[PDB]
């Protein structure tokens, strides 16, 4: 469940990054988003 | 302010990753943590 909580936070996090990127085209935000996508993939993997 | 809100989420998230690493020494969690610290420094930088 602790991993599920980290995942849930990561999922909430990306929605916020994506909303900013709807309005401002800042590459640093797309860069962070890219890492968050990987964070999410690793958590899903270790959760099975 | 939207950047301050992303920074807040990142700071709340880093605390959850740090607590799990107190207990389970999973390199994948430390890999995420190292990225999050960079996310935070990037937000601090662009906020000035
Ligand atoms: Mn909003
Ligand atoms: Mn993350
Ligand atoms: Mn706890
Ligand atoms: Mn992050």
């Amino acid at each position: 469940d602790y991993l599920r909580e980290l995942l849930k936070l990561e999922l909430q996090g990306i929605k916020q990054y994506r909303e900013a990127l709807e309005y401002v085209k800042l590459p640093v935000l797309a860069k962070i988003l890219e890492d968050e996508e990987k964070h999410i993939e690793w958590l899903e993997t270790i959760l099975g």
